């Protein structure tokens, strides 16, 4: 019956960079998954109150979504590509932990994770 604070997308005392690899994570990886027919459940934080999922955040202590990831990239929040790659991996893992194999939401996540993997495979070497 209440959502937590969302993940921070802004922290002025966190040091930041805008690397070639971070630019690809935006213009290639996030863009690819964002436009997908299965992106919609992943485009903002889990609204456990409207979804009637009052255990979600009992179970899920590290929430992540592509709304967050997107703001983080657009805001220049990260130091490196690995922090961002972690965030996508977290989002996928959380889906798997909470739900049961073969639920529509897990197949959605599986499809996006496949594209994620195809895109990251070609992550450029730093400039
Ligand atoms: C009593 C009540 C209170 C509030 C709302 C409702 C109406 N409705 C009844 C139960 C219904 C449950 N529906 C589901 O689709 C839950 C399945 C798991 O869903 C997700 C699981 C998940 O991991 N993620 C990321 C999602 C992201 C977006 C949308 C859904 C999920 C949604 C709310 C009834």
């Amino acid at each position: 019956s209440m959502n937590p604070p969302p993940p921070e997308t802004s922290n002025p005392n966190k040091p930041k960079r805008q690397t070639n690899q971070l630019q690809y994570l935006l213009r290639v990886v996030l863009k690819t998954l964002w436009k997908h027919q299965f992106a919609w459940p992943f485009q903002q934080p889990v609204d456990a109150v409207k979804l009637n999922l009052p255990d979600y955040y009992k179970i899920i202590k590290t929430p992540m979504d592509m709304g967050t990831i997107k703001k983080r990239l657009e805001n220049n929040y990260y130091w490196n590509a690995q922090e961002c790659i972690q965030d996508f991996n977290t989002m996928f893992t959380n889906c798997y932990i909470y739900n049961k194999p073969g639920d529509d939401i897990v197949l959605m996540a599986e499809a996006l994770e496949k594209l994620f993997l195809q895109k990251i495979n070609e992550l450029p070497t730093e400039e």
